[PDB]
């Protein structure tokens, strides 16, 4: 496949030897992605990420071949050759949505205009998916990346499958829809997810807090309709640039994709319609 063929020795040598101490220490750790861990690597004059993990390896070359866009993570090749599987992918050096909402390591806060396109850029990213006949099944602000521009890219693609009921379920618990909750397989559910990110995005909290009340970011939106609280309570303190009425524009866009009967959610390209309109 158009992929290039890596030597796991060469992925092993750039990852100063899969160095396992966090990049923040000197090391070349990133992250961990259940399927495996992430490391930085420098090839040639490039800084690329290498997730070093059988069956579920060759799937994803699969879904990765066909599914290029502007705005999902590009998978670079793999190492096949003895000791490990590896896949390489196009760095980020702008870390998760989830990392510079909570503005982890001090990075500057983001500007309501900032946190608009990047919206539209996942919410693009999705549409392709769903175009594709994808479900992402994993849609969150930790699986959506940003490059260079804070371009948003969507990652994480092991459990991306391409209405059914499975044994299986998997997902992020304070992003699932009811439905997929119940082993129900749907792009519907992927859209209550990204329901979920909206919040995050408006209020820059997590979507979930065990100390919070409530614990799930979800159950603001009844506190909402049971006007005990208001949308402007809630925004996020820092942005100087958010005006009330974008923000509630895109409020009523998470509240519809939060709708807890999966039909009566609007669909991606609705989706896409409404951030469009807001801006």
């Amino acid at each position: 496949t158009r992929f290039h063929s890596f030597s796991f020795y060469e992925l092993k040598n750039v990852t100063n030897n899969f160095d396992e101490r966090p990049i923040s220490v000197g090391g070349n750790k990133m992250g961990e992605g259940g399927f495996g861990v992430v490391y930085k690597g420098y090839v040639n004059n490039t800084t690329v990420a290498v997730k070093k993990l059988k069956q579920q390896f060759d799937q994803e070359i699969k879904v990765m071949a066909k599914c290029q866009h502007e705005n999902l993570v590009e998978l670079l090749g793999f190492s096949s050759d003895g000791d490990d599987l590896c896949l390489v992918y196009v760095y980020m050096p702008n870390g998760s949505l989830l990392d510079r909402l909570s503005c982890l390591d001090g990075t500057p806060p983001l500007s309501w205009h900032m946190r608009c396109k990047i919206a539209q850029g996942a919410a693009n990213g999705i549409n392709f998916l769903h175009e594709n006949h994808h479900i992402h099944r994993d849609i969150k602000s930790a699986n959506i990346l940003l490059d260079e521009a804070f371009t948003a890219k969507i990652s994480d693609f092991g459990l991306a499958r391409a209405t059914v009921m499975t044994s299986r379920i998997v997902g992020t618990t304070a992003y699932m829809a009811p439905e997929a909750l119940r082993g129900e397989i749907t792009p519907k559910s992927d859209i209550y997810s990204f329901g979920v990110v909206l919040l995050e995005i408006i209020t820059g909290l997590p979507a979930v807090d065990e100390h919070r009340e409530p614990q799930l970011l979800l159950d603001i939106k009844e506190e909402i309709e049971d006007e005990e609280k208001t949308i402007e309570d809630y925004i996020d303190k820092k942005m100087n640039d958010a005006d009330s009425t974008s923000v509630e524009a895109m409020y009523s866009v998470a509240s519809q994709c939060l709708h807890e009967k999966k039909n009566k959610r609007p669909d991606i390209k609705k989706v896409q319609q409404l951030l469009q309109e807001m801006t």
